[PDB]
Parts: C-alpha cells; sequence; structure tokens
C-alpha cells in the first residue's frame, strides 16, 4: 500500500540533495568554501532553509557530499584521457593517467574544491582516506598492468601505489599553491616524467 | 629567577605530555592526568598553555628537534662518500627515525590531527627542508640528478616519504611494510640517481 508514498518522498528527497550539492559545488568552486554560505548556496539550489537542515547537519557535511561527487567525477575524467590516448602498453597507460591528473587537478574547480579546501575542512584524516578510497584501485591495476606485461618489476602493488599516489598528490598540490602555476606545472610534470620514466622498463 | 622557575614548570609539563602522549596518543590523555605526571597545579599549568593543543604544539616542536638531530646523525654516520649516496642514507635513516614509537604516535599520527593540514605542514617543512635542499642541491651540483629547481622535487619526494612511513605505522606487519617500502623507495630514488 505504502510503497509509491516512501518511493515518492525519497525520490524528492533525493532531487532536493542533488540540487543543493550541485548549488554547492559550482558556488564554492569559484569563491571557495570559507567566502559562501549555505544560505546562498540554498537560494542557489531552489530550496528552502527547512530542506537544507533535513539533508546536511552543516556546512561541513555538505561539503563532505560535494568532495565525493567531484572525486567521482575526478575518476571518470582521467578513465576518459588514458582511454582516448592512444596508449599502446601499460607503460604509455601510466605516462597518460600521470598526465591526466596534472590536467584534471588543473581544473579551477577542482583545484579549488580538492586541493585547497578539501585538506582544510575534512582535515588530514578525511583528505587522505578519500583520496585513498577514489585512486588506489585505478593506482593499483595500471601497477599490475604494467607488471602483467614485464614493464615493471614484480613487487607488492600496495605499498607501491600507496608511495606513488603521496608523490602525486603533492606534485599536485605544489602546482595548486604557486603563484605562477603555468611554470610550477611544467616543473612538476618534469620530475614527475624523471620519476616514471626511471621505474618502468618502457 | 621567575623566568628559570617558568622554564622549569613548562620543561616538567612538555617532557610528561611527550612522555604520555607517546604512548596511549593525544586523544586518549587529558590535560589532567599531564599535570599529575608532572607534579604541576593546574593554574600553573594553564599560565604557560592556553589549553591541551598549545601544549601539544610545544610537544610537537621538541620531537621535530629530535627528529631532524637523529636524521642529521645517521646520514652523518652512514658513511656516504656521494651526494647520492647521501640521500641513500637520508631514506633508511627516515625508516628508522620514523619508527621511533614516539615519533610515530605524535609527529606521524596525532601532529596532523590535532594542528591541522596548514600547521602541521608548516612545522615539518621548518624542521626538514633545509636537510631536504641541501642533499638535493649538493647532488645536482655532483651531476647525480637532472639539473632542475630543488623545491618541486623536494615537494613530490617529501610525498612519496611522508606515506611512505604512515603506511608503516599502520600496518598489520610493520617489519614486513618496512621492508616492501624501503625497496620501493631506495628503487624511486635510484631510478632518478646517476651513480
Ligand atoms: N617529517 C617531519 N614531520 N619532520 C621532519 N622530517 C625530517 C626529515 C629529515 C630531516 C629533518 C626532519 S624534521
Ligand atoms: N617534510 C615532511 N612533510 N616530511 C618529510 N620530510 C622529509 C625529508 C627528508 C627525509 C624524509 C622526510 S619525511
Amino acid at each position: 500500500h505504502m510503497e509509491i508514498k516512501r518511493r515518492t518522498q525519497e525520490e524528492r528527497s533525493a532531487a532536493t540533495r542533488e540540487a543543493l550539492i550541485t548549488g554547492a559545488r559550482k558556488l564554492w568552486g569559484l569563491r571557495g568554501y570559507a567566502e559562501v554560505g549555505t544560505p546562498e548556496i540554498a537560494t542557489e539550489a531552489g530550496v528552502t532553509r527547512g530542506a537544507m537542515y533535513h539533508q546536511f547537519a552543516d556546512k561541513a557535511a555538505l561539503f563532505r557530499d560535494v568532495v565525493e561527487v567531484v572525486e567521482q567525477d575526478v575518476m571518470a575524467r582521467m578513465a576518459t584521457l588514458v582511454a582516448a590516448s592512444g596508449a599502446a602498453t601499460p607503460a604509455d597507460a601510466i605516462r597518460a593517467a600521470v598526465d591526466a591528473w596534472l590536467e584534471v587537478s588543473g581544473d579551477p574547480e577542482v583545484r579549488q574544491l580538492i586541493l585547497l579546501d578539501a585538506p582544510v575542512v575534512l582535515g588530514w584524516a578525511g583528505f587522505r582516506d578519500v583520496a585513498q578510497r577514489y585512486s588506489l584501485g585505478m593506482t593499483e591495476q595500471l601497477i599490475t598492468e604494467a607488471i602483467r606485461a614485464g614493464q615493471l618489476a614484480r613487487q607488492p602493488v600496495r605499498p607501491l601505489a600507496q608511495v606513488l599516489i603521496g608523490a602525486l598528490d603533492e606534485a599536485a598540490m605544489f602546482i595548486a599553491t604557486a603563484d605562477d602555476p603555468k611554470r610550477a606545472r611544467r616543473e612538476t610534470r618534469q620530475v614527475l616524467r624523471r620519476l616514471i620514466d626511471g621505474m618502468l622498463n618502457g
């Protein structure tokens, strides 16, 4: 008897939540978390303050869901760029994935939300857990494929993956906080080329 | 003097807090316990430290000073004959020093949480970036690393070294994790060193 009512209220709640996340991603992406209040976000999203209260305990809870949706888009955008790269070998896929990370992390919205705001708002523990949840699988599979092809030494995948994600996250943070980010991106790309080319047999 | 008495009170509290937080972690020991360990009244303690985080900020300074000194000592004693070998010795020194139980708990686990992102990174940079940039500069000068600005390489390598230490710190089998991580780090830097 009550399944349509329950599903209807679920769908309405989901639509409200999506509008708030979409609004918050847009305004915080342009001005930064510190500079935009939840009332402006509720106005942008076309929802009441009570609808906001119902969905999110507080401003940081809304930000935690923004980061989830952005990280899903970052991982999808990176997969698209590697897929489109023309990579002939697992080693070339790895190089395409590093290039994709510098391109996607360079998007001004990703820079603001993931590299500048997220470490501050989530705290160090929260940021590291999100980055590993989204990126460890892709990174490990790229390593497994290169090992299978004899382009990387046979070794435990997890330690290498975690160390490389540490290096790549700090590379992107360096570019994000540079006052001349075009020069920083060149210099950082050049470092990562030497690091990756030092490890790959191909 | 009044300044000497204040300094003695502060030293008792920083020593006590370093000992107790180093064993159980910041979250698990309150300021009353620390004041009892130090033999200091609550009022004398709050006169020197506004709150728990303030006391932790001074613990982090004395631990970072020991990390920096122990890193210098071990690299100096390694017998490294070239800048490339000093870099290799610094990698092994970092796994030895960061494996100290007090460093593991206070610097690797607690400091990023208590000080916050910006705070912890400012402290770490103040104590480390001197040694790090000198090691890199000497290797570039010797032609054992590519010609390049120092800072970008330093930040990327610090990201690898920090994640290596945190991997070991939370591992189910830290002795195994340290062997696996040492192999990864030595292979990463051997790919870039000419010598
Ligand atoms: N990682 C830290 N949080 N602190 C330090 N690391 C190092 C590493 C080498 C030399 C001095 C220092 S101080
Ligand atoms: N500064 C950091 N955030 N961490 C580290 N710096 C250094 C520098 C040299 C060796 C190990 C490490 S670990």
